[PDB]
């Protein structure tokens, strides 16, 4: 603890950007801004509705902040899905993100989940009521198999949050707990399966590719975040339980051993990501290659992860990592750094109030 | 490999039985036969119903054989749940087992899964129709959290079977595939969460214990089966995709290296199983301790796994392992070896025909 392993999280970072073949960029600053606003505008209007405004107990500023964070992530990572697809996914991923804010015990609202579900009665928990109502707008872009994947992962995520409320990092010696919890709320199968709109792909035709992509992308996606993320949590305990911190508590190892473990899985998931899809269907490899780069581009740009600080304290160095850290860093900014004022407007609150 | 790793097998097996503290219990044969018949009787009557007889496309003999295999597993492992609970779980686990028999492509029957579900219209796929109809009888024995777990795992399992239809062992270099598939159809969270009936336990009170148990049991349960199963799935050219066989195809290692890998995870899951729950709530450790032993007892007794063959071949060897194994086996038999004629009757077909 204390004093960030500042270099390893640069080297590792470059190792990652190199492995994934951090080519240049996905869009052109204007294509991004174009999508950003399209997605944001549809979402903002959605969450601004009376019903949504009522059932979704969340602080306005938080909602605004979250919506904007999700839209960016989607628009920069699902680089090849229609504008509509970006938007709808953005609504769904905003719902999931906003659910992490609930402090309300699910228990009582989940006592009749299955009977209500099976009988088509509106769910008790208001979140389920909204998400299941909105789901068709997401699900329409996909085939039956990929849809099943989104449905499951979202269910898994609901359980994931329930567990998170107990702020439990696992019993010492419970090695299987950390990843069990990480998968539970990583939305991995939701992400990986949403990368294949039936309009651009055919599940039946690319079933083995898609299935393999879901399998592999799930871990790359969660671990790449856990890494980039380790910065805004190295100093924050208000987020006590985390894959790295749970490894420590569960596997009984040092924060460094834990952070080392993650770094090994991450670089490895990367190496294999490429080894498998490089020679596969071009369109497939392209969606994958783009999601990775976009995903990394987003982490480096969203103020959220405060990665700009790592920039500051590493702009004058002359290493073969401290430079490979900003050589890429900058690349991200030149195409992904965009002032919200250019796309995120008007504020959800304003639309809602109207 | 060419010949079975008998030596290696017998050892691993003992290390496993030792690690988990495999010892005789107070669950008497009379008690077993009593439960066996109770569960079987209720199930048989269930599957013998006209509707079940219609919608569940399965060969009678296979159904008979499966029902009997599932009842035994349940009754010998959920040693502390009510007779009714053993029965109901037996119906559910029989449904799941019988689904592996379908070659029918799920795709067309799953094109409207979510819309039908959300609207409360009977599912298109007949299996979902039956299982979701019968679900409340299982779910009544549990609290909301544990129920959510059963619901998810079962969904996961349905997808697991869909993937299995493609008889795909993973693309070479796709290390994440094997376990992805194994978890998908291991029903781990269904098993682990069904161990805590709300009549004997309180989710809210033992939440951390239960959650941890689900996380840990999932891997112990699937790997312990993959191991015991190894002897029968060795010379079965019919059995192509399996965790061990997929490790070979996916991780590009030898069948021995793969088998070796499994053996390490298995023994390890075991040690940690004990290290964690030994000092926890007595009732918890007891349900866990019993499930493991019962589960192992069942594998050694069910003719299915043809384990009696390794026994005979070794029963007259003055080896450290060999003899250590043979006694464990004998123990299992003396309490778990029971003639079907003592509990499984009349045959489902007969009841159905009536
Ligand atoms: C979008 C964020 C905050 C992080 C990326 C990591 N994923 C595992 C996310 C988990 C939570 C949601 C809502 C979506 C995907
Ligand atoms: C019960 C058999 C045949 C094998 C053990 C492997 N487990 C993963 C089972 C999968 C099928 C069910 C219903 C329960 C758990
Ligand atoms: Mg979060
Ligand atoms: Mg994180």
């Amino acid at each position: 603890m204390e004093n960030f392993p500042t270099e390893y999280f640069l080297n590792t970072t470059v190792r990652l950007l190199e492995y994934i073949r951090y080519r240049d960029s996905n869009y052109t600053r204007e294509e991004r801004i174009e999508n950003l606003h399209y997605a944001y505008n549809k979402a903002a209007h959605h969450f601004a509705q009376p019903r949504q405004q009522q059932l979704l107990k969340v602080d306005p500023k938080r909602l605004q902040a979250s919506l904007q964070t999700i839209v960016g992530m989607v628009v920069y990572s699902w680089a090849k899905v229609s504008k509509e697809c970006m938007a709808d996914l953005s609504i769904h991923y905003t719902y999931t993100l906003v659910l992490e804010d609930s402090k309300d015990d699910p228990y009582p609202t989940m006592v009749n989940y299955f009977d209500d579900l099976q009988a088509g009665r509106e769910q008790a928990h208001p979140w389920w009521a909204l998400v299941n109502e909105h789901f068709p707008n997401v699900l329409r872009h996909f085939g039956p198999f990929c849809s099943l994947n989104l449905i499951r992962s979202t269910l898994d995520f609901f359980e994931g949050c329930w567990i998170e409320q107990y702020n439990f990092g696992g019993f010492p010696g419970s090695h299987d707990y950390p990843q069990f919890l990480r998968r539970m709320n990583g939305l991995g199968h939701c992400v990986g399966a949403s990368l294949w709109p039936k309009e651009q792909f055919n599940e039946r035709s690319l079933f083995l590719e898609i299935t393999s992509a879901i399998a592999q992308m799930e871990n790359w996606m969660v671990w790449v975040n856990d890494l980039m993320s380790f910065y805004k949590e190295f100093d924050d305990e208000r987020d006590q339980i985390s894959l790295v911190k749970n490894y420590v508590v569960s596997d009984e190892i040092s924060l460094h051993e834990a952070l080392e473990k993650l770094t090994q899985d991450t670089l490895h998931s990367s190496k294999q990501m490429v080894a498998v899809f490089s020679d596969k269907d071009p369109q497939v490899m392209d969606t994958i290659e783009c999601f990775m780069h976009g995903y990394v581009t987003w982490h480096l740009c969203d103020r959220r992860y405060r990665l700009s600080e790592i920039y500051e304290k590493v702009k004058e160095e002359k290493t073969e990592d401290a430079q490979k850290f900003c050589k890429f860093y900058e690349q991200a900014a030149n195409v992904g750094a965009v002032s919200p004022s250019e796309w995120a407007y008007p504020p959800v609150a304003q639309l809602a109030n109207v």
